[PDB]
């Protein structure tokens, strides 16, 4: 019955069959995008009407189409042909992955700078590299992927060990044709392997490690129904996934007491760009737009049972689409359970001669996606406390490059001769807000210290500010680490016990937003990665903060055009975008394959609740 | 056999009866602080000498005493009479608390406050204070402790619910004289109950958790010898306990292949401080230095098997003074297991096939201490991948006042009319270093942005720079978030495979610093909690940012002092000292007894090994 339930094969069948029922589908025909479509606000409720949203590619070169299909009633709703020169290419095809590294194989250009290397052609994996919007006016409304070449020596090596700098080559991949050929001169091939289960490598494995063993003899405190909803320690939501974005949490809510409060309303990482900073030719284009370009959800692995999560774990199996409209199953994608977390409150208090101590536990969902070099995991948590927590896990293997004689400002050493260029890792958090329902308003909280003069003779006092957001002209904010900067969410018609508006308080990690020069290429498409926090009324086709066809686009797609409107944001059904990253110069440990490395941001309650909500937890 | 062994109750009987043979310890004196000392540099030198400092209190006025002993050779090896009006009184005595209540029930001032509303004096509980340092010049040369007033209703009360505002008094310990009462106006005494374990508050307990079983049926990983000398998955270390500090870390080092590589020679928290943002005058003179006024490690709690540490846990009882010189264990006082730690690396790769995925684990030292309304946890970790760190965890009773009829911009509302002074908790780390040895430098790294032109036309490129702290006048520093600014201490004479001196790189979470204006009493007393880093030349001496003697205590000790000996620290040994704390603006939920909050810091390797260190773990 859930409008919130995860799409079933059946329902991605259904829409196979109305595609290709219209003319919409035929042998040409490429799926680049298929997902659900969320519930319109002032539903309402009821005529349910799932509707499905597609991209649809053509491998002949006609026009690519979004079309929004109706399988509750069998029908299209819309069909459109897109302009990609004006509104951006289609995601990339895990089909064209291997069309770069084939097109090079047979292309004169390619072979000759590999024969000067003297590299066996068949040994040359080539990774298919989103291209983005540089100076050649020929790529215009063309679907470009950039490629750069590393060496396996034998099908189980790491190729990372061995990239081959000074080549890179453009292909359009509609039209077949390598369209330039680059080699701005020979860098020798690092020569070390980087094969991490190689006994020659590793070393002897340590047994030293005793097990730990995490058991649940009453089984989990939470409950599933409907597929996807989730109960757990007062907490209520439902957990979507799409091939973007991967893992959605929906209707975040806190029973507290008698009420279900709306909390957030939609959670989810809305993008990932990982921006290069090696001013080399080679790769100074390079930008990758992990969940707009390639598409993460897409990617999630498959997690195993003792390995990926540990403990007493439910699964969720999502369905997408594959490129011909197929449903296909990434078997336990999804891993739900809950962890202790050490002690949650304690005091032993002489006076009355009470020690109490209580411990915390949070609800983890998660899921872990790998895209080429790049793994990361996405994880939720929801605490007993009320606090809500987002964290990346960052690792696989690093992206590599030659590393130059004589040293570089832009580029570390792994290994003897193996370059790692620097790069960021940057998130949006997009948080439909709806702090007890959708009437909300943000203000940035700054402490503020104090002269020591009149009223504040001993020069000890602080305070602190808060200052209301009130339209969207005024909600593009930045950290301030030094003075405690926190942003606000609440509901100026919602008040407490003690007569204050109920709030919850967003912790950042005051990590580096975007590096890149401001009138850079990246900084125009990832403008959203510049900034902290921003705040925007909502729209239902406000989905994405770089737009809804990020690649090859040209700029200013997204938040600088949604914030452009100036929509009162004071009291209103309203969306917090947060960034952050990590800025990674790759250290020596981080090869042959790194270890992981987080980042990410909280919420906790901010007098939403009339006293700690966790006064009846029992003692363990 | 190991010197850095915890003491045991026969050498603190040992300590004892050495004072007491040199005419130090009669019965009208008493053990303020007493400690086994570390090692002195260079240990070639021959066999052990334990070595005790003790502080000793004088209950007739006559002024204390500085000895140090030593209990292998039964002999004092200094021992100097103290000008505390100078140097600084002694920490604050367990016996004294209880006095402060006892006189003020009989003092005609106090007694004509508490009747101006209605109250018992048998019904009021005082909180014995430290006193500072303010413009009382009768204090100069006392012992003094302040108190505030609570109302007990019943035995097993909250005095915390019910704060006296608008009083004050002022008393001297040893003569046993209440030097002021100061009573400014009547408030309300907020009337609700703080009573967490009352039915009638907490509601009828949740029955929804389920057991989570955290085992370890082959037993723990790490192996514990010397009783306090710690071996986990390539670590070593030994586990100190320390009155005033607590839990200190000795010999951090790593076995890397055939090699143990020191890391870090001592790691404590040497310092801190709880200052208070209120300017009224009943509570503007309010700092407590919980480690140097009130000494820590002595009211460390015993920590219970299944509520405190849960797992398989491996308990220190360390052994401390009593007031008389005879040893006193905290049985259960020091927690030490290992934990599960998520995915330590993990990568999926498409032209090899291998999929690969690690878990990670950290080895936890941790203890909990209790001062009046508050108690901290302090957390120590290790983990796989060489990275250290701590975490303090905040938790307790908010220290209460009255919440003003016209609200405040110093004082939170928690309950009606009940108020929580802003304040801040600020942690000293004391790190003295030793990465490969003790020829060790610091550098100062920030990410450097560069300007889109020649040399960078796509204005992608990013950078970083190092700037080395050379000498003591030059390493005062400060966060910058923004710049993603961290600090890398390295060995200049130990250089990696790659030809760079091996680092390890501490990342702070960049917290507001002390707040009060620079003039005040407090940042002249904390003045090592207004910056972020300082680093210092080693001395035998130099144990305290605040100095060795903190109560009622002015500048002139501690961090500022040793600074200005503007010693060589490129290359030496050295001691970096981190200041990092939390702010706290007092919420609705963290009453009646608060969640837990955190803050801490890390350091990771940074090129201290040849590659990562962890390829030798095995498939779980
Ligand atoms: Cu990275
Ligand atoms: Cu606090």
């Amino acid at each position: 019955a859930s409008p919130f339930r995860l799409a079933s094969a059946g329902e991605i069948s259904e829409v196979q069959g109305i595609l290709r029922t219209a003319g919409l589908l035929g042998p040409e025909k490429r799926i680049a995008y298929l997902g659900v479509l969320d519930p319109a606000r002032g539903a309402g409720s009821e005529a349910e009407d799932r509707r499905f949203r597609v991209f649809i590619h053509d491998v002949s070169g006609a026009r690519p189409q979004e079309v929004t299909v109706s399988v509750t009633n069998g029908t299209v709703i819309s069909a459109v042909e897109l302009d990609t020169a004006a509104t951006g290419e289609l995601p990339v095809l895990e089909e064209e992955f291997e069309v770069v590294e084939q097109l090079l194989a047979t292309d004169e250009r390619w072979l000759k700078a590999l024969a000067a290397r003297n590299l066996d052609v068949s040994k040359v994996r080539v990774a298919p590299l989103s291209a983005g919007v540089f100076e050649y006016a020929e790529e215009r409304g063309r679907r470009i992927l950039r490629g750069l070449a590393f060496v396996q020596d034998f099908p189980e090596d790491s190729a990372w060990a061995h990239p081959v700098d000074g080549l890179v080559a453009y292909v359009d991949v509609v039209s077949k044709e390598v369209t330039r050929v680059i080699d701005t001169g020979v860098f020798p091939v690092p020569a070390e392997h980087g094969n991490y289960t190689d006994p020659e490598l590793t070393g002897p494995l340590r047994t030293t490690q005793k097990p730990i063993s995490i058991t649940q003899p009453e089984g989990p405190s939470f409950t599933v129904t409907g597929g996807n909803h989730i109960e757990w320690e007062k907490w209520s939501l439902d957990v979507g996934f799409d091939v973007r974005e991967g893992v959605v949490l929906h209707n975040i809510a806190f029973r507290d007491g008698d009420r279900l409060r709306p909390i957030i309303n939609r959670a989810s990482i809305a993008e990932m760009v990982v921006p290069y900073g090696d001013p080399s030719p080679i790769r100074s284009w390079q930008n990758y737009f992990d969940t707009g370009e390639y598409l993460v959800g897409q990617y999630a692995n498959s997690l195993e049972l003792g390995c990926d999560c540990l403990g007493d774990i439910t699964y969720l199996s999502p369905v997408i689409s594959d490129a011909f409209g197929n449903p296909r199953e990434i078997r336990n994608g999804i891993c739900m359970h809950e962890e202790d977390w050490g002690i949650l409150a304690k005091h032993s208090d002489l006076w009355s001669g009470i020690n109490y101590t209580r411990r915390n536990r949070r609800m983890v969902i998660s899921f872990f996606t790998t895209i080429g070099a790049y793994d990361y995991g996405f994880y939720w948590y929801l605490y007993l406390d009320g606090t809500i927590e987002f964290e990346a896990k960052a690792t696989g293997v690093v992206f590599t490059s030659a590393f130059p004689e004589g040293g570089s400002d832009n580029i570390s050493q792994l290994a003897p001769g193996l370059g790692a260029p620097f790069h960021q890792h940057i998130f949006s958090a997009r948080l439909d807000m709806a702090i007890d329902g959708f009437t909300n308003r943000v203000e940035e909280e700054d402490v503020v210290r104090q002269t020591m003069g009149p009223g504040n003779e001993r020069g000890n006092a602080f305070s602190r500010k808060r200052t209301v957001l009130t339209r969207e002209s005024e909600a593009v904010r930045e950290a301030d680490a030094r003075t405690g900067r926190t942003w606000i969410i609440s509901n100026p018609e919602s008040k407490n016990r003690l007569n204050e508006p109920v709030g919850y308080k967003l912790h950042a990690h005051n990590q580096p937003t975007l590096l890149a020069d401001p009138g850079s290429s990246i900084a125009r498409r990832a403008a959203f990665a510049t900034k902290d926090l921003w705040v925007t009324r909502y729209a239902d086709d406000e989905r994405y903060p770089t737009g809804d066809f990020v690649n090859q686009h040209s700029g200013g797609a997204g938040l600088p055009s949604y914030i452009a409107q100036d929509r009162d944001i004071d009291g209103q059904d309203i969306v917090v975008w947060h960034t952050f990253g990590l800025t990674h110069f790759p250290r020596v440990e981080d090869w042959p394959i790194m270890p992981v490395d987080t980042v990410g941001f909280k919420l906790r309650p901010e007098g939403f609740f009339d006293r700690s909500p966790v006064l009846d937890v029992p003692a363990n």
